[PDB]
């Protein structure tokens, strides 16, 4: 009179739900991989953002044997607010998906005994 | 003859995903800080773009008292199609966010009682 | 003897963790748009990164009937290296994205009859 087959349902529709939870994780990195390649490139655009300062008056001087160079900072460059606040915050990605990948571990061989132990009821 | 042993797994199983699940949930909102953030730099970027736009022609002229300045735009502001569908993103983010977080206090609740009512069959 | 009342805790459980699951895959594309949105951004930025590099020196000539324009390149455009690894971004979210839309309909179909077939112990 048990349910077993309940149980391989319920047995089975957490591994699908493991197997989601999972794919979440890999598509979840690559969310961070975009947000964080955009920052790369944010770097190379403040690089740009200072070439301009440079440019200021060219050949602005035609009694003169001088040209004035005036390369105002252009890009505002983040290294301690941010940065800091950007390391902190890719490195609780890392602690939370190792803790994630720590669970998964621990779900896939749990969620493999579990069904172990199903078969060995009705084996 | 119940299966109480193979509950146990299972409704630990729950336990693992809901605490992955729960994880997923603060990791998402860190994505979601990064690109928020990443937001607030093109804020400060587009400053900067504009800045450039007032340089133009500085000493340009030898024979004559006035200098010629054109602040062109050179940010793209966003004003009405992205912000507006931004202030949209961050809000579903709440809602859902939201719904996430309540759904999670059930979780909680209704996990901590399976397990409360298994410890009552084997208690 | 059987422990229904427990197998109803245990599967509305599933049901919950399964409508977080789906939620996170919502919240997920949101956390997908704000980062591709910013690169559509960065785009319109790279082009008034361009507009600058045709300033250089204007007027800067008050004896001669030329002007000197050097639109040296400002935005750093990325053709392959980001541009092709952006697209295998979005692609591999576009699989997983698809493999978690798959996995739930096989969830919420599953989840159903689970409590279809619990109905029927006690209907």
């Amino acid at each position: 009179a048990q349910s077993r087959t309940l149980l391989a349902g319920i047995v089975q529709q957490q591994q699908q739900l493991l197997d989601v939870v999972k794919r979440q994780q890999e598509l979840l990195r690559l969310t961070v991989w975009g947000t964080k390649n955009l920052q790369t490139r944010v770097t190379a655009i403040e690089k740009y953002l200072k070439d301009q300062a440079q440019l200021n008056a060219w050949g602005a001087a035609f009694r003169q044997v001088a040209h004035t160079t005036v390369p105002w900072p252009n890009a505002s460059l983040t290294p301690k607010w941010n940065n800091e606040t950007w390391q902190e915050w890719e490195r609780k990605v890392d602690f939370l998906e190792e803790n994630i990948t720590a669970l998964l571990e621990e779900a896939q061989i749990q969620q493999e005994k579990n069904m172990y132990e199903l078969q060995k009821l009705n084996s």
